[PDB]
């Protein structure tokens, strides 16, 4: 019961690519501030991913009384894992005011001017090397990606995403999945399913009794990886040629994450599917 | 007619994700024995890379009389580069013993023995520590993968391979390239002329003439990425924790030049031959 909090916290954290290890950190038997601290931070960095917009909370997680582990934002407690990744997915839901696109139209550092759709790099620049605090919308990236970037103290920060709800991670990772079938017969039993069904009611044709239950127990029923941050500091962010690496760096690291969470989800539906 | 030669040497290596540069080599005027050298390590991380199961022979590639390229097995000439990529894949077909799941059944080291495909950890380890010559047999992986580990002299092979035929690639990258589309009616019509004509030929049916021909000459047509070889050597090859983290890492080096083999054969075959 302890152990499997502990178990679902990582899961909780594996739908942002985070090997949290939070389960083995508490076996080890530190201090319970440092097992607190390594929530915090590995929750804020799955914030950073998932795709919420709430880069204007402030997200803590701790140990309960009870054994059970506590989220926050804003110092309010949100929910309980012991609750359900669901639970969570709809306390978090209200805070968010995503537009048609799938993009969070909330700002980051509240109140104040945001920059535009998009400017050139000529005047970005000027804003990086020159500005001091400021956060830029969305513009319209390479690959139907989209990019935004601003600073808070220090630190800068560059978020690139793209957009897809759980059920979209879920029909492209089906979408791939079905191609692989190595029998032609049943293979083509599954393409007559899809012309009704949509491949994931196609899909979930093969999966045991109960398959729309024996998915929606996982938590990428919920969640999955939507966007990266990458943080400069320093220098680093003031810097055109650094923030332009870690654009690259990082939009090609959201691809890799985005693919891996499809295989991951490729992995998860191909179970109990060849032997139907 | 020389620099074609390399071009086609350089394209057969990027089938297995690597990159030769012997045109460049060849170009900035380096001697005979260095090209061989550059072809036969090339050729031999190709190998390892390709899946064949010809681990147990020593592959060389040279430079011969005509100026042509000359690709030997123990010293028997299989076949030279102008012969054509499917003059190789049938020269190597031979020497095959591909079992049902299209994984080498030939040995490595050699007659002698071999460890079973089951061996627990524990006992494996100590071999790993304690042995001087082993191999094992196949065991299974997640996903649909096999692996299986050897060591000579001083020498540590790990080998994660998934199988796939060139030809199942290229259907899975159609698979890939119709789920694209956007025009319903147009992914319904292909979707139902694949049942009967091959997927790979669907889509080609939407293209030059050319199409199947041009395609055929492409060395994709008949190599595609089915393993990976990570070698350790010295202490790191006697140590339980190396093996385990190079096991990791030879499944990851698959997934990504799998994932890569499937983008860009996908983007190929959206445009494709543009023979110019």
């Amino acid at each position: 019961q302890t152990d499997g909090i502990y178990a679902a916290f990582d899961t909780l954290m594996s739908t942002a690519g985070v090997d949290s290890q939070i389960a083995a950190l508490a076996a080890s038997e530190a201090d319970a501030g440092t097992l607190d601290a390594a929530l915090t931070q590995s929750l804020q960095e799955a914030q950073g991913r998932w795709g919420l917009g709430l880069h204007h909370l402030r997200h803590e997680a701790r140990l309960t009384d009870d054994g059970d582990i506590e989220i926050l934002t804003d110092g309010r407690p949100s929910a309980r894992v012991s609750e359900g990744f669901g639970a969570l997915a709809q306390a978090y839901a209200p805070m968010q005011a995503l537009d048609e696109r799938g993009l969070s139209q909330w700002a980051a550092l509240g109140e104040g001017y945001r920059a535009p759709g998009d400017l050139p790099l000529a005047q970005l620049k000027v804003l990086i090397e020159h500005a001091r605090d400021f956060e830029t919308d969305w513009s319209a990236g390479r690959g139907e990606t989209f990019q935004r970037v601003w600073r808070k103290g220090d630190t800068l920060f560059v978020e690139v995403a793209r957009p897809a709800s759980a059920e979209a991670a879920l029909s492209k990772a089906a979408w791939k999945v079905i191609a692989s079938i190595k029998d032609r017969a049943f293979q083509r039993e599954l393409m007559r399913r899809s012309e009704k069904d949509g491949m994931l009611g196609a899909l979930l044709g093969a999966r045991h009794a109960g398959a729309k239950a024996n998915l929606a127990q996982l938590p990428e029923a919920h969640f999955t990886v939507q966007a990266f941050v990458q943080t400069l500091s320093g220098a680093a962010a003031r810097n055109a040629e650094e923030y332009r690496a870690a654009l690259k760096t990082a939009a090609a690291a959201l691809e890799e994450y985005q693919g891996v969470t499809t295989r991951q989800l490729s992995e998860v539906l191909r179970h109990g599917l060849r032997e139907s």
